[PDB]
């Protein structure tokens, strides 16, 4: 029993990182089979950065301007291409390193663990979770350009971000590995609106759950609620509206705790109209939203890779 | 910016983690060199967990009774001998997969990664701190015994802690890598006493000095104290006393910001007595205790290994 915020283990990602330089700028790159791939602002000087023309600045450069490292060996760079905001650079050795493999573009909402690195070498691994605004709220530096984000599901890695900017007001934004951002972001030093944020409802009811499987009982009342009733008071929190497919999801830990998904929901109402009166859950003095009801059932039931 | 709970990248230790049989029993070990590391009662029964008798039991016990397989492939037993509470299986060949690595046996109060294994295979990693009361609250199910806990510097893992059990109170208790205990426990499946935990104070003002790092002002005040005053309120929340080498370590924290620590005691008093107000501090609505100075160093300059 206990619960905490887990990461995946990072081994499989740590021997994919590297650290690719382009004049003076060094930030992080991905090796997977013969492909390096990283932020294409790697390109920028600081007079480039309030709106950086990248096709401009890329065609100024060459191969052999690109310079990748990993660890203390030199990969030799043999062509470069631009996909919307990542750099994919083809190098002449497959990584030997490199896993199975699959790029995913994530949901709002869905989590995944960050393996923060600086000049190639792994720094730490945390988990998170994509806000409903498509932010996240990490802990980067400058350099940890490149740090990707990624999920496992038995032998294979789904690497779902990669990190490209912190906003002016601290919240991080970043581009799945096609180099779509997530969210409204686009790769400039600008202030840029990132939108009304909300708690994920259907991860905070799964957070509850977990709190039940591991002994913290106390906010379990004698409720029930409705779909609509639940979701007037969702709405006046700034919680996600819940769906039946929300509901759907919560299935399996309804059924290993025998509490009906809107018998858990009546009592998350109770805890959002009444607070937790200096109460915790699972050592929080906040209502949790970062753990999936797929996270709760993995580290409930001790799920391997 | 930003300021989250990172584990140390585990890719040095998956390639340490092996499975370990003894009859019935399955749990983890940890390879070094040619030596498998796993605690002593994977050689019990059902019959035997109240009270074993664990030299009796291992006087029963041959090098070929030790089943121990590395991912696919089967390590040959040349040898076993009990230490305190580990056992320590030699085998035939070295894993060319060891990295460079230290035992230590840490103090309360200092945090480390755990790697949440099963059946040798690696789950997760999140990162701890030993209690003052020698307990760690983990997340471990059965069959997770023999997960390690370690830091890393630079190329080099120091590990601290191997798991062994959970008591009834759902918190978790394990060893140093020669079998000694931390706290009074045993491996006997009894109701044990963990007695009086506290706050570890020096950790708290740590994680308040990465609060105004990270921008997180609200909880400054016009205040200062001394440290019997300190302490005198310490005593009342059941914090740890603070003491000069406390102090000391949070030198470099205090410089950063330019707040004295006592001026940062007196901001802890404030929020002891008066709490929170439903305001939070880096996402937490409690008084986080779980970094260490070295460790907010570290996550504000971007150590890496
Ligand atoms: C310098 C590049 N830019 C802006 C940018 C320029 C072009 O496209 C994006 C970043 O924000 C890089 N960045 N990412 N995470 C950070 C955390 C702390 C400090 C800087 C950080
Ligand atoms: C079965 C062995 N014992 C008791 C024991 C017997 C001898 O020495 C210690 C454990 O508590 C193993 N253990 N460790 N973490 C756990 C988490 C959930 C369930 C069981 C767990």
């Amino acid at each position: 029993s206990g619960f905490r915020k887990m990461a995946f283990p990072s081994g499989k990602v740590e021997g994919c990182m590297v650290q690719v330089t382009c004049g003076t700028t060094t930030l992080n790159g991905l090796w997977l089979d013969d492909v390096v791939y990283c932020p294409r602002h790697v390109i920028c000087t600081s007079e480039d950065m309030l709106n950086p023309n990248y096709e401009d600045l890329l065609i100024r450069k060459s191969n052999h301007n690109f310079l990748v490292q990993a660890g203390n060996v030199q990969l030799r760079v043999i062509g470069h291409s631009m996909q919307n905001c990542v750099l994919k650079l083809k190098v002449d050795t497959a990584n030997p390193k490199t896993p199975k493999y699959k790029f995913v573009r994530i949901q709002p909402g869905q989590t995944f663990s960050v393996l923060a690195c600086y000049n190639g070498s792994p720094s730490g691994v945390y988990q998170c979770a994509m806000r409903p605004n498509f932010t996240i709220k990490g802990s980067f530096l400058n350099g940890s350009c490149g740090s990707v984000g990624f999920n496992i599901d038995y032998d294979c890695v789904s690497f779902c971000y990669m990190h490209h900017m912190e906003l002016p007001t601290g919240v991080h934004a970043g581009t799945d590995l096609e180099g779509n951002f997530y969210g409204p972001f686009v790769d400039r030093q600008t202030a840029q609106a990132a939108g009304t944020d909300t708690t994920i409802t259907v991860n905070v009811l799964a957070w509850l759950y977990a709190a039940v499987i591991n002994g913290d009982r106390w906010f379990l009342n004698r409720f029930t609620t409705t779909l609509n009733d639940f979701n007037l008071v969702a709405m006046k929190y700034n919680y996600e509206p819940l769906t039946q497919d929300h509901v759907d999801i919560l299935g399996p830990l309804s059924a290993q705790t025998g509490i009906a998904v809107l018998d858990m929901c009546a009592s998350l109402k109770e805890l959002l109209q009444n607070g937790m009166n200096g109460r915790t859950i699972l050592g929080s003095a906040l209502l949790e939203d970062e753990f999936t009801p797929f996270d709760v059932v993995r580290q409930c039931s001790g799920v391997t890779f």
